[PDB]
């Protein structure tokens, strides 16, 4: 049994993301992703929205998809939020599944840089998505199935473009789904 | 009042060309925007899905969208299209609004070739859309039409034929009555 794990902010969420995810449980033949937004990152940079309401876009935008899920691990620990311990958190949960870790590629490349990964590589198997555009040498310095690179094109939608689009007020329908359009617009989230 | 005309071969219509229209309606400030399915392409290449299924997919694409609706006329019309028929059946049915025809910067590039461009810009703007990244410059240089780009469109109707010949996923990147309409009529098998 094999799990996908994507973690990020979502801030928001959108189809890049969902597509991304689909594609990854296409490709390794996952049997579920669970979305795990994050708590509170330690990597530096912009403040983000209030946990529950990435929570809820994440819920929304997964909810008709049978094989989505959202988890709070990150949310509920407290602190700031570690890849390794949402791993060990996921693990316990799941004892029998082999876990995919699926994040941006530019995430990942600073968790590795930030954190390190040996003890990483030893909980899950990781999945790089990036955005349509010597490395692979890299690539095999690592160990055997350890880290793949996925390119998504529907990850040149990005939520930096989306965050935008809602403080200037141009429309993010087909962006990302209905649902989180419009708790965007109602919960006022990007002004 | 201003209405968009966003011309394709929907083949099939995807969220890139939805946020493309929706883009080009907030930038001109359009009240509607008409998709019109075309005949088959004038540049050769692979034959086009039946005309019904890509109006129906592009029907089932748009139908929520209170400012979005799909027209007949070109693919009723008959062979590759004209655009000065598409504009002239849709001034007869809009008569007071200016227009502002919208296609692929491919699809544009093939009209300004093979079809009398300086009538054609009598009848409307043109508005072509790409995805970011030659006689067509030439009217560019004189701002005879306007190109835009548009970050979604890296989704493409090809890599979404591809996806289903391999029996690939297409969920969330086009509506998911798009995805079931494809996959129950079997169209790119
Ligand atoms: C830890 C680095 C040396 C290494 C991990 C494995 C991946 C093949 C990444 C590599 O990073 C890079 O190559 C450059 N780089 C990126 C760019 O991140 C990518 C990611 C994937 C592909 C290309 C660039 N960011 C955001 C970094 C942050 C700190 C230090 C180096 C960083
Ligand atoms: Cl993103
Ligand atoms: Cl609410
Ligand atoms: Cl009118
Ligand atoms: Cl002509
Ligand atoms: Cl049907
Ligand atoms: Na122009």
């Amino acid at each position: 049994r094999r799990l996908g794990v994507m973690g990020g902010t979502f801030d928001p969420i959108h189809y890049g993301h969902l597509v991304a995810a689909s594609e990854v449980a296409d490709l390794f033949d996952l049997d579920e992703v669970v979305f795990v937004p994050s708590g509170q990152p330690w990597q530096k940079g912009r403040q983000v929205s209030a946990a529950e309401h990435r929570y809820l876009m994440t819920v929304i935008a997964t909810a008709s998809n049978p094989r989505f899920s959202v988890s709070r691990v990150d949310i509920d620990r407290g602190g700031p939020t570690y890849t390794k311990d949402t791993l060990a958190d996921l693990h316990a949960l799941h004892p029998d599944s082999e876990l995919y870790f699926t994040t941006g590629a530019d995430a990942l490349a600073s968790i590795m840089s930030w954190q390190g990964w040996e003890e990483l590589f030893e909980l899950a198997r990781f999945v790089g998505v990036s955005r349509p555009g010597h490395i692979t040498s890299l690539l095999g310095q690592l160990a055997k199935d350890a880290l793949t690179l996925v390119e998504i094109p529907a990850l040149a939608i990005s939520s930096t473009d989306c965050r935008q689009r809602a403080e200037q007020s141009r429309p993010l329908w087909y962006l990302m789904p209905d649902g989180v359009v419009q708790y965007v617009s109602k919960r006022r989230l990007y002004t």
